[PDB]
């Protein structure tokens, strides 16, 4: 289930990551990269590879911190994927939620129908694989931590979700 | 599901099509447009627009032939959907198929791993939601009519889908 860009298609640094989540997860944190966009397979797997970049060699972890990102491409790409602990949250939420991040700063942007699809449908998919709780809730990065993410333009729309929970 | 652009986002004429599609479908063929190719949301929105226009002005067809439309941007056009008869395989096969069209010429290229991944993805959502069947068949253009579609390039790969009937 999903069209997902794999980790090797957006030339990802080999992940050093080992622990694991506990399937089915409950909570999905969303943020912004509050870095810029791009609406292109070409710029978004390049935006990818340099939020992985930054992640890795300046904060010095395992991965790109996000268990998926999401593209104004409308296009998904890979992270730590579902199985994988993410490190976007914090270390009472990183546990125990999903990390989708959308490639931008949407303090004053909305993005794009397509990505919103991309993401509603990458959260359907969750559920389908048993990766996520059917009852699955969506929380703001905001909700979970003291952060402008994922930005107030974005954040009021994640607010309309069905799985939303304050 | 399945993350489809639809009609009005890519500026469609409003569809004139009333013939439904027998539910739930067995057959899936797949063309090329033959057309110019997009590797842009941008750019694969006015190429649906494009391929739309010659069918409904010039050819004085009910919509876009295409059930789906497929770019190299790695998503799909929403065409006539799930419910309404194509015009794409020609009668024999336009009542009992499901056509999908790879936006471009395909004799001397290949369309990118997104697109296939977005084609493969829409047949799934198609038997989830049960426009298709469990054990579809998906049947090459040029398996089906005199016509050089989908392109030699993009025939020798759907050749290799698990689905694929000669
Ligand atoms: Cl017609």
């Amino acid at each position: 289930c999903g069209s997902i860009v794999p980790r090797r298609e957006w030339r990802a640094l080999a992940s050093e990551c080992r622990e694991r989540l506990t399937r089915p997860v409950r909570y999905v944190v969303v943020s912004h990269t509050a870095g810029s966009h791009c609406d292109t397979p070409a710029s978004c797997a390049q935006q990818a590879q340099n939020v992985q970049s930054y992640h890795v060699r300046n904060l010095g972890w395992c991965d790109v911190g996000y268990n998926f990102l999401i593209g104004e491409d409308g296009l998904v790409y890979e992270g730590r994927g579902w199985n994988i602990k993410g490190a976007h949250a914090g270390p009472t939420w990183n546990p125990i939620s999903i990390g989708i991040s959308f490639m931008g700063n949407y303090m004053n942007r909305v993005p794009p129908p397509r990505a919103l699809r991309a993401a509603q449908n990458l959260l359907a998919c969750g559920v389908a694989l048993g990766a996520l709780r059917s009852n699955y809730e969506v929380k703001g990065h905001r909700d979970v931590q003291p952060t402008l993410s994922p930005g107030d333009r974005l954040y009021e729309i994640i607010q309309t979700w069905s799985h939303y929970r304050a």
